[PDB]
């Protein structure tokens, strides 16, 4: 439970974390030791000065050096210790969330765990890095202190020391509160970037539909919760501090009323209180010096909750185990059998209530029916995605839950119904399919998979890049790569789920016959819904209530005049200073007015503690009247317990407003930065640089990085700025010619300060470009884990990203070694200059130039400022960081894209009819830019007409579809809707005009009511038109047999529901709008033949008062199409009516000649 974050040690970092506590326990135990010699002096006072003062000048030079070793001992130790366990801890978070089964991923929201890695890990390398030398370092000062006050006195140490148990117990209940609290602040943090990368990764469809402001307002609600928690968790903290001072305090006071008894009782003499005073008082400032130790390591062990509850996990279906059993001559035979299963997110439903099939070597089997019936779900189960609830799946005979699972799916190449690409090039997502491959047989498998033309064609041939999810190529090209993907990893059994529907006839062709070529060898499991591609099939099945109900060949079924014959009948890099952020931090002032002034107040007093220690002196050394002592003295009894009562009230304050200021800021931070990128325009989201994973990851890295220095530890650093600046004036103004000598180093910690920041801040930047690049892996491997999962490359993910995770780590072990040297360095110098300062006051009392009276008071002043000049060397990295951490916010808040979308400059017509005119259209991508896509094409669209446009794959029938939407601009040529270029035209209000289905439709993860709403923002859509827009898509009948009617989730992307239902279903979304003018874009690809007569029927009624513009394959519904116009390379070479064109014989004519029996 407790210390879990540690279970990834060695002997190395044991060995690393106990000499590292030693160090800091040698070098904590330094300051109180230098106060022996300060009592021994100050009791003497009540020939010999410069016999003593010179031997104490000899001890601190002595002690100087051992400082000087220790604190580099102690620093670089530690963090090289946390260094290394942080890259342990992530490299094995990774690898616990790659061994996760799909079930898992299909209960919970993997959108948390993408914003897991970047931020929750970073917390624990604040918990467990130097913070725990700085805490020993701080105890073993604590104690030393008493200690001495132990041999220099008996009662008044015991009874300041009366009063520490508290402390520490009132330490560990607030440690503990707000451990608590940062599990819920994170858990908030993680629902924020969840929504976040949802958003991003279908910002396509959000621009489309202008849904922009509903997204962010969404966002903004979990930032809003995240700060509503970081109040309560810095108000906690604020106390924590601010009742230990006022305990100190008070404890003060009752010691020193105590001690004022040595007039009466006589035991103890003025040097021997002073001593104990002087010795026990650095511990006061060492409890504030530990604190914030404590609140990061309490918030580290918050922090780690969630990452070893994950790793903590244990799958049922491990496909790391090599437990499992393995044949050698697998021979090709599959038996489903009684075979029961329900998905695990709706376990009510059934969707196989026991299905049997028997397939041998060399045959291919079809399953045809209607939607809904499981093909993909029986497929799914092929791979032990998931087990049945009841019956078994073996092959040759062999139960499937028996043999190993790796070696099970590496012998099948499976084609899902959509494929999902990798960002890389071409090359490597084929070689995904088996890891070593020669090119020659990935050029025979582009060949066989008649992918061999168009890559030749592209520049960069096998090298082109394409965009996340394969999004960079066309809607035929994909589902070639993914066939050449499965064909290279030539398998014994072979599953395809629809993969003839984007291709066309001629390449649907061409990769039927060199399937066929090698048949024999091969099991085949075909899933298709046209028929011609099953007319070749060796046994055909029929699905219906999930059970199989025909079998036999074609004749048979046809004879049978079953589901089949049926079916057949009806087919017929500016650095900015940061100071720019403090500026947009201006309308919280009064914060900062009352923070500063109260730092102001409280940093100053230590060093006055020293004036107050000389006046007690005095009182004691008076000439008479005894009397005057118990009254006198009484009366400082009285100012160190007011001064608690102010400390209370000053320590709270000085953390509230600044920490608060920064919750303020933080969100502000965040809420801008994601109002920007939902600005840019859509080329900006097809940089390379630019991906889901590492926008996700910027969004939290530059405001928590902005945070850790803007936050609650600037206040410490300006109380320790005040605490330096009270000790100088102090020692400027009773003592003289010594303030010199203590500036006299103050060049040398500059230039190391200076040289450590140059060093840091030129680290910093490497490390943030290559943290991007590690994200980026990590959430490519989360989003597409089906795909992951059945090519089995979870192997290779993991080396890809722990090679990723290279430089960060040399990075961190580096600034070790630079944080330690320059923490020395700086901590020597200034005892170097204790030795230096005390002699030079020795002389300076040995010439009767100054009394020694006041030169002990300057020392005492200025010995007080060495843990704060520790604090302030402590805040080199954070400031190193947090700089480029602000530049980039700035960098990328003020930038502004082309087409605004938020702009309101434009004209917007009363009144459109719906005249579509695209004029010598050319246009090349930004991406490829010398790849002419588009040719100088003229498009001719009337009010209540429909145009179908057709041409062979890849010939730019989608890009006038972005076009028209003004997600690119055309380089020439003219688009006008309605007689007036749409550059003129406001872009939300042309948005919100037409409505479009995309190639490939992407929904949310909410309930389907809010996915068709969506369709019409700016509107409350009643639930009226939402169940009459589902009956005009034909899914009302299924949404309503479906327990939870409207408020059942789909999944991420749309992967709880089938493809032809979540196709009808954004059909439904599109047509809420009522569109004046509509487009469709392979609307119809994945349907069966009664939904589609219900949609087409649908849509012919309402033909008339709209403009349509159809891109389709299927000829029956270019049929009804009032003009088509045909492509080639860009041009438009054919237009006219049904008729016209098919006097014509051209290239329509060769299309529907081919679709004859
Ligand atoms: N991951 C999932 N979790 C829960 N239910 C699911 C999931 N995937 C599919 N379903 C349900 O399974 C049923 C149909 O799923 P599928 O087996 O994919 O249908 P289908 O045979 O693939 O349809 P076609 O022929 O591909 S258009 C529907 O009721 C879906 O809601
Ligand atoms: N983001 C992109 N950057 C550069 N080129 C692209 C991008 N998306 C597509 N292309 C190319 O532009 C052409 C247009 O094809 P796509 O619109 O992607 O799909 P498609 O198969 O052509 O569907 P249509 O309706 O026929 S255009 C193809 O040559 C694609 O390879
Ligand atoms: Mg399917
Ligand atoms: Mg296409």
């Amino acid at each position: 439970s407790v210390f879990s974050m540690f279970r990834y040690s060695n002997w190395l970092d044991k060995l690393y974390m106990v000499v590292g506590t030693l160090a800091a326990i040698i070098h904590g135990a330094g300051l109180p030791l230098m106060m022996l010699v300060f009592g021994e002096m100050t009791d003497i006072f009540a020939m010999n000065l410069e016999e003593d003062m010179t031997r104490y000048a000899y001890y601190y030079s002595g002690i100087g050096a051992g400082v000087l070793v220790a604190a580099y001992i102690q620093v670089s130790f530690w963090c090289l210790a946390a260094g290394r366990q942080i890259h342990k801890i992530r490299k094995q978070f990774f690898h616990a969330i790659m061994r996760q089964e799909i079930g898992w991923f299909d209960v919970h929201d993997v959108g948390e765990l993408n914003t897991r890695l970047t931020d929750d890990v970073s917390k624990i390398n604040e918990g467990i890095g130097d913070k725990i030398g700085m805490f020993f370092q701080s105890m073993a000062t604590f104690f030393t202190g008493f200690i001495v006050g132990f041999t220099r006195g008996w009662k008044l140490t015991l009874v300041i020391l009366a009063i520490s148990p508290v402390l520490g117990l009132s330490a560990a209940v607030w440690a503990k509160i707000l451990s608590s609290f940062t599990d819920k602040e994170l858990l908030a943090y993680a629902k924020a970037g969840a929504v976040a990368e949802e958003v991003l990764a279908a910002i396509r469809t959000v621009i489309a539909f202008g849904g922009q402001k509903k997204e962010l307002e969404r966002y903004n609600k979990n930032l809003e919760e995240a700060k509503r928690i970081g109040i309560k968790k810095a108000i906690t903290a604020n106390i924590s501090i601010g009742a230990a001072f006022l305990l100190i305090y008070a404890s003060y006071a009752l010691a020193f009323w105590y001690g004022t008894t040595l007039v009466l009782s006589g035991e103890y003499s003025i040097g021997q209180v002073l001593t104990v005073f002087f010795s026990v008082l650095i511990g006061a400032f060492s409890v504030g010096q530990a604190s914030p130790s404590i609140e990061a390591f309490a918030n580290a062990r918050g922090a780690a909750y969630e990452i070893f509850k994950i790793i903590d996990n244990k799958p049922s279906i491990d496909s790391y185990s090599k437990s499992g059993h393995k044949p050698d001559n697998i021979k090709g035979n599959l038996e489903f059998r009684n075979v029961h299963f329900s998905y695990p997110s709706r376990k009510e439903v059934k969707i196989l209530k026991g299905l049997n099939l028997k397939v041998q070597s060399g045959q291919t089997v079809a399953l045809v029916g209607n939607s809904g019936c499981g093909k993909s779900t029986t497929v799914q189960l092929m791979q032990r995605l998931y087990d049945p609830t009841e019956g078994m799946v073996s092959v040759d005979g062999q139960d499937i839950r028996t043999i190993n699972v790796r070696f099970l799916r590496e012998i099948i190449g499976v084609v899902s119904q959509e494929p999902v690409l990798f960002a890389t090039t071409i090359a490597e997502n084929i070689r995904y399919g088996r890891e070593n491959v020669t090119m020659d047989e990935i050029e025979k498998a582009v060949k066989e998979a008649n992918a061999y033309d168009f890559i030749m064609k592209l520049p960069h041939k096998f090298d082109t890049l394409v965009g996340e999810r394969g999004a960079q190529l066309s809607g035929g090209q994909k589902q070639r790569i993914a066939i050449a993907r499965a064909l290279v990893r030539n398998p014994k059994i072979l599953l395809l789920d629809e993969a003839t529907s984007a291709l066309d006839t001629e390449s649907e062709a061409v990769v039927q016959v060199a399937l066929d070529k090698a048949r024999k060898g091969r099991t085949t499991i075909v899933i298709a819904h046209r028929l011609s591609t099953v007319r070749n099939a060796d046994v055909i099945a029929g699905f219906d209530d999930g059970v199989i109900v025909e079998k036999g060949n074609h004749d048979e079924l046809m004879k049978e005049k079953g589901i089949y014959f049926k079916l057949v009948t009806m087919q017929t890099i500016p650095p900015v200073s940061f100071w720019r952020i403090m500026k947009l931090n201006l309308t919280e002032w009064p914060y900062f007015v009352v923070g500063v002034f109260c730092a102001i107040i409280n940093g100053g007093l230590q060093p006055a503690f020293a004036i107050i220690f000389s006046k007690i002196i005095g009182v004691f050394t008076r000439i008479d009247d005894p009397e005057t002592k118990r009254q006198n003295s009484n009366l400082f009894s009285l100012l160190f317990l007011a001064l608690g009562i102010i400390s209370f009230i000053t320590f709270f304050l000085q953390g509230f407003t600044f920490g608060k200021a920064g919750e303020i800021l933080t969100k502000r931070l965040r809420y801008m930065v994601f109002r920007s990128m939902l600005r840019q325009d859509v080329s900006w989201f097809d940089d390379p640089k630019n991906t889901t994973g590492a926008l996700t990851t910027r969004l939290a890295n530059d405001a928590a990085q902005v945070k850790g220095a803007i936050g609650s530890r600037l206040a410490v650093i300006t109380q320790n700025i005040a605490n330096l600046g009270t000790g100088i004036i102090i020692s400027f103004i009773y003592g003289w010619q010594l303030t010199l000598l203590l500036l006299a180093i103050v060049p040398i910690i500059a230039i190391a300060g200076v040289v450590e920041m140059k060093m840091l801040s030129g680290q910093a930047l490497k490390d943030k470009k290559e943290l991007e690049g590690s994200g980026k892996i990590a959430t490519e491997a989360i989003e597409n884990f089906r795909t992951v999962v059945s090519l089995t490359q979870e192997q290779k993910f993991e080396h890809m990203y722990a090679q990723s995770l290279q430089v960060p780590y040399r990075n961190s072990l580096r600034k070790a070694h630079i944080f330690g040297i320059t923490f020395s360095f700086t901590q020597a110098m200034m005892y170097f200059s204790y030795a230096g300062c005390f002699r030079f006051g020795a002389y300076l009392v040995a010439h009767k130039l100054m009394s020694f009276e006041d030169v002990l008071l300057v020392f005492s002043a200025v010995v007080f400022g060495a843990m704060a000049v520790g604090q302030v060397s402590s805040f080199a990295p954070d400031y190193a960081k947090a700089k480029i951490s602000a530049a980039h916010i700035i960098m990328i808040i003020e930038k502004t894209p082309l087409i605004d979308s938020y702009s309101t400059e434009g004209l917007m017509p009363n009144t459109l009819e719906g005249n579509v005119t695209f004029g010598e259209v050319v246009f090349n991508y930004p991406t490829r830019p010398d790849i002419p896509v588009l040719q100088g094409l003229s498009l001719e669209v009337k009010k209540g007409q429909t145009l179908a446009l057709v041409g062979s794959s890849g010939c730019g029938k989608s890009t006038v579809v972005q076009l028209l939407e003004r997600f690119y601009d055309p380089l020439a040529g003219k688009v006008l809707l309605d007689g007036k270029e749409i550059k003129r035209l406001n872009v939300q209000w042309l948005r919100a005009h037409l409505g479009i289905v995309s190639q490939e439709p992407i929904l949310f993860d909410c309930s389907i009511a809010e996915n068709i709403a969506y369709g019409d923002n700016s509107r409350v859509v009643s639930q009226e038109e939402i169940v009459r827009a589902a009956k005009e898509a034909n899914i009302h009948a299924f949404i309503e047999s479906l327990p939870n009617k409207y408020s059942t989730k789909v999944g991420d992307k749309g992967t709880q529901l089938s493809g032809g239902q979540k196709q009808r279903i954004a059909i439904a979304r599109a047509l809420v709008r009522q569109p004046h003018i509509l487009l469709l874009d392979e609307a119809t690809s994945a349907l069966d033949t009664e939904s589609e007569k219900v949609v087409q029927e649908a849509l012919d009624k309402a033909r008339e008062g709209r403009t349509c513009i159809v891109i389709a394959h299927r000829l029956s519904t270019i049929q009804n199409a009032d003009l088509i116009v045909v492509f080639q390379n860009g041009r438009v070479k054919e237009h006219g009516t049904h008729q016209q064109l098919l006097a014509q014989k051209g290239i329509y004519f060769s299309m529907v000649s081919v679709q004859a029996g």
